[PDB]
DNA sequence: TTAATTGCAAATCATTTGCAATTGC
DNA sequence: GCAATTGCAAATGATTTGCAATTAA
């Protein structure tokens, strides 16, 4: 049983440790948005091996290698999730911080035609939505 | 003499003083979201008077009262004046150039997955990220 | 075998701040 | 004068890196 991350690691030629295996596997499980804070944390729980350095080397070689898609909606710290099958969008809850995730093509088809429309093409984009419940 | 964001210094009931009134005429001829670093070597352009430490308690101040906006774009905090429309970001991967679009539809699609999802939309990020047509 | 990975300081990068000097109003 | 405001320079927090030992292939 290998992660779904630890997978794509292997498949990539990438050097599998001990610390590798649990990271991975930590980002496979979460179904959140953690911090490298959280990451480390969560790893360092499930063995005390991992130090906060490995922890930040090996997210953001996951992150270079499309493993896991950084995130900065504001909060002074990078947050990370496993790289999805189709890009979505995040919608955030001003009272929680809780994370609701969001799709539309028909912004996605806007934001190209509003690129074209500069003289530009679209490489890449960012939207999260700031909302409070009913 | 006197500058639209001094002016708008002074009639808050700031203690204007002679970086603070430099700092203030030169966000005032800027339109280009300049940086902290890059304000302080257009600051100094005017009048080497002033210091690396007090450009951050100036900008930090007048976003502060509401002269500029902030924004964390995808990399070092840049500033601008508050506009009087609201606006997303067109930024140049290829260069420095920024522009500055509104798109109604998407405003309106955003307030239409916030509603849809029970929220009440209270605010909203977007930047798209472009290369010249090739 | 042997080049990549780890762990731990020490070192950044951007921004904040403590405080002695020093303005403004 | 007096409360507010500058200026270093030393703290800051989140991130990177240099280096010697370890470890995966
Ligand atoms: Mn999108
Ligand atoms: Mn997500
Ligand atoms: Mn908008
Ligand atoms: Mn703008």
């Amino acid at each position: 049983m290998v992660s779904r991350i630890e997978q794509r690691c292997i498949d990539k030629g990438m050097k599998m440790t001990d610390q590798r295996r649990v990271i991975a596997q930590v980002l496979s499980d979460s179904a959140d948005h953690p911090d490298v804070e959280e990451v480390y944390r969560r790893a360092t729980a499930k063995d005390p091996r991992i130090s906060i350095a490995t922890v930040y080397r090996t997210v953001r070689l996951f992150e270079e290698e499309s493993i896991l898609e950084r995130h900065d909606f504001g909060d002074g710290r990078a947050r990370y999730e496993e790289a999805p099958s189709e890009h979505h969008d995040h919608l955030i809850d001003v009272n929680s911080a809780r994370v609701i995730e969001f799709t539309s093509p028909e912004i996605e088809a806007l934001q190209r035609e509003i690129a074209r429309k500069h003289g530009f093409r679209l490489v890449g984009h960012r939207l999260e939505l700031y909302g409070v419940p009913l």
